[PDB]
């Protein structure tokens, strides 16, 4: 991902992503975009950022159902025009078997979602996120999402998917973590309101690229 | 409910889903439309519905972000027409409230999915589930979703949600789950695949709607 930053596109109006994506194109090359976006403007919105961006395009849509329906939706996906597509693995093995099936077929990457960073994580997530990389493992994901706000756990999650397998990691900046930090586990970050919501995203996005080059 | 009956919509075609869901109408006055039909359509699709045949649509969307993402999903969700929405628990206690925030403003329902149907349920969910349910008691949820795979989970999620709450329950049919059975628990049973792909979906409505008078 170029410069190690992707961008959380989470603006909810076609005009309002496509100035802020415009801005900032040349500190990315990869956008994530996610319900908030879709379930705005529509499923079209995919193929037309990756036309007009020449960017790679993640569905962040945190597929979280049983095997039948997380296919269904992985190939609606995938048809529109997605790269790759976002997991929830709570859900158990053959739930996230069924989106690498799909992913296969296609041609396309699963990520994996294994530890959220928002505070409620800690409930339930985070004492089962350790099983569900290792599952991640023995399923042969090698693509993973993790969070910035909880470095340590991030660190225990590249300790068992291993340097080969691609980390990235939301959380930074709104949410109070770290770009440094963060990249001394994760391959990428992302980052959303930090860039979209700053009087001028495009100063926002260098001035977090700054502080990357310089790790 | 009427009949006690609720489709799970989840042909990926306008036209298929229109044709089914105006076959069964008299059967059901509730349909969950999930993604691989808003997905394959668009949004549009909820409004569509509502309209054509007077029903109320519940929205399977599984939500399960971080809370500033969850409240632009559930809102996203209820500007265009759903009645209710379905949000895992699993993230804990601040996602779900914020799906809860959203619905109060807009007068709308959250139902909380507690336990899957599916087997990878096994893995993580199930050991939660208990605790997941007890999380949405006292955060004031009064309508649930949990297994009909699993009558036993089920009773167990009824016993501690107490009688007054709303419970819906999919993997009927399909899945391996039985009407009657899951009736014993739940107030509301979803059915997919039985109905949608039946060789004459009024006549499988039918069939399950005679066995549900029964009880
Ligand atoms: C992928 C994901 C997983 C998670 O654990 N945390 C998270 O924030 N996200 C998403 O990343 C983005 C974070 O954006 P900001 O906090 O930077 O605005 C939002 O799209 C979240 O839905
Ligand atoms: C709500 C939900 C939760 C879950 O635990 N199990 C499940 O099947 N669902 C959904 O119910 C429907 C079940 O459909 P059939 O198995 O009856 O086809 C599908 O839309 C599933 O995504």
């Amino acid at each position: 991902v170029m410069n190690r930053l992707i961008l959380a596109m989470d603006l909810m109006n076609r005009d309002d992503a496509l100035r802020v994506t415009g801005e900032v194109r040349e500190y990315i090359d990869t956008v994530k975009i996610g319900y908030p976006l879709v379930l705005s403007e529509g499923m079209d919105i995919i193929a037309e950022f990756r036309k007009r961006f020449g960017c790679r395009i993640i569905a962040d849509f945190k597929v979280a159902d049983i095997p039948e329906t997380n296919e269904k939706i992985c190939r609606a996906t995938f048809k529109a025009g997605a790269d790759a597509i976002i997991v929830h693995g709570f859900p158990g093995a053959d739930s996230v078997r069924a989106c690498l099936n799909v992913a296969e077929e296609m041609g396309r990457e699963v990520f994996l979602l294994t530890e959220m960073s928002h505070p409620g994580a800690e409930m339930f997530i985070q004492g089962a996120a350790d099983e569900i990389a290792r599952m991640g493992v023995d399923l042969g994901v090698k693509n993973y999402v993790g969070p910035s706000t909880r470095p340590e756990r991030l660190s225990r999650l590249r300790e068992i998917i291993g340097q080969d397998s691609f980390l990235i990691s939301p959380g930074v900046g709104a949410q109070g973590g770290d770009p440094g930090e963060t990249l001394r586990f994760a391959d990428a970050i992302i980052v959303g309101r930090s860039i979209y919501l700053a009087d001028n995203p495009a100063a926002a996005a260098a001035g977090i690229i700054e502080s990357i080059k310089d790790l």
